[PDB]
């Protein structure tokens, strides 16, 4: 047992070995997500930019967890990461739709972690995802929805003059 | 007790004053319904929520500088009820700019009929204050949301979407 | 219809959201008062006017911190009249502090309700944003006024007007 | 008659003589109270300033109402200064309150000059002194309210400690 491990349950460990493949997983995703838009048959450069750095941001929060495991004595154990559900994105609408769901998927998986820690009586586990994890979720849900409604509302994915237009003033500033 | 203050201030001057002040409230509760109407996440129009904002805040302004002039001139501040806004959801931006510029003209004949009432009564300073801090900030800000309503119709608004996100890019991203 | 971002957003939660909101402005709309209160020209005490007219501002941000915080997790905000405050002459400066006082306690105990029942629903999310946005900035506002009210009664107030000139000078000034 | 007399009414003119006269008797009352406050039995150096500063307002606001006097193409005709009602001001409550009445006494003669100008149809002098004197005397005697209420409220006058501290803290 680690030297340092005082209060860090079996079970909050190997949620945030889960935890960190998911994330680490969502970083795949957006890596394939920004290379699509990168496409010469695609071509909506601020849609590629932002999908990669939404990927390095995914690659942040995985470190970020393996941190944690880290400093609780806990042991990081890797597993493959899986290939995302899409080779071909179809568009900046569907795109964005795809983001959002798969944020909301991280962004239960963190309240599954966080009542486990809550149950565990984990108070410093809890208080990382509030402080970390929680609230950056809720954001990014919000604005991936944002996106879509003014995709949708422009004519999206219907006109490409309505994704290039969102690729100019939306996602290029 | 009459106010040391006190000089050529009528009592209706001074009601008059703070049901100016409540509307002026009444206006700020207004515009930050319509901003948080365009923060939603199914409206997703942060410029017009920005500029409904600011109108809040500057109707806020328009009140506090109400009532500094009430306790000016002697009257007694007596604050009442700001009334929820008439709409809870504001539909679309081109007919939240219609209800502003609707509520800007009834705040306008409002500080209208109260300069008609500083001048009937004789209230120089009162007039002049209506002049120089109200009067011409309405006609300018029913002419710019007149401008506002006029784009937004021209472009295609409420039907197009396309329309409402390039005025918040274009016109109200400034 | 439910909101594309919603999720893990009790329909209570969303209801209390918008009951404190409405209280935020109500707070708001009483430091306008007791400020302009402090404005009178047979009471000119124009630092108990700034002091109260600042708390005035800094409700209202609670307020509309609060209607963004509706709209992130996908509820709807719903407006109602805002009340008048309970007083139009606020008697002396210790009087007014001792009605913030008991304003500002009962606004924390709005929102301690507030954070046990996002507790209760399982919402960390909405936990957390009440701890860190909320409950140390009342505590904070309710130990300010407490040491307010004591340094006035020490003084004598309010019967000694020179007590309450004095500690707007050197206090609020 | 001046070569740029235009729409200017004999009795503005002639109120406007009046008024300079009495911004100018103002401006001595004015001078007269703070050089009491620099008494050394009297020993309230912010008082004093205070009340020389206003005196030296006042002269602006007769200069000024001289110089509206030749723009319009009336004729500036001077009257003796009176001095003021008092030699000795009591105390710095007393000296506040009289600046009260006084600055009521000069916002009522230029309310009846504005009043005059409306009913000569002179928009240019209803305007010049809605601009330059009204708010102006609206927020002298609101100050003046002020410190009569604080003053008060301290305890003075019987209070010498508070017209001393009233002096270092709002007027120093
Ligand atoms: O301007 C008017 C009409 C008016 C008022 C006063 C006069 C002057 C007068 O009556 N002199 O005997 C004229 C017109 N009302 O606001
Ligand atoms: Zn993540
Ligand atoms: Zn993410
Ligand atoms: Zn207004
Ligand atoms: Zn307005
Ligand atoms: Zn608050
Ligand atoms: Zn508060
Ligand atoms: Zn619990
Ligand atoms: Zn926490
Ligand atoms: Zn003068
Ligand atoms: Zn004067
Ligand atoms: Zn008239
Ligand atoms: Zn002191």
């Amino acid at each position: 047992t680690s030297q340092v491990r005082q209060n860090y349950h079996q079970d909050s460990e190997a949620a945030i070995n889960r935890q960190i493949n998911l994330e680490l997983y969502a970083s795949y995703v957006y890596l394939s997500m920004s290379y699509y838009f990168d496409r010469d048959d695609v071509a909506l450069k601020n849609f590629a930019k932002y999908f990669l750095h939404q990927s390095h941001e995914e690659r942040e929060h995985a470190e970020k967890l393996m941190k944690l495991q880290n400093q609780r004595g806990g042991r990081i154990f890797l597993q493959d990461i899986q290939k995302p559900d899409e080779d071909d994105w179809e568009s900046g609408l569907n795109a964005m739709e795809a983001a959002l769901h798969l944020e909301k998927n991280v962004n239960q998986s963190l309240l599954e972690l966080h009542k486990l820690a809550h149950d565990k009586n984990d108070p410093h586990l809890a208080d990382f995802i509030e402080t970390h994890y929680l609230n950056e979720q809720v954001k990014a849900i919000k604005e991936l929805g944002d996106h879509v409604t003014n995709l949708r509302k422009m004519g999206a994915p219907e006109s490409g003059l309505a994704e290039y237009l969102f690729d100019k003033h939306t996602l290029g500033d």
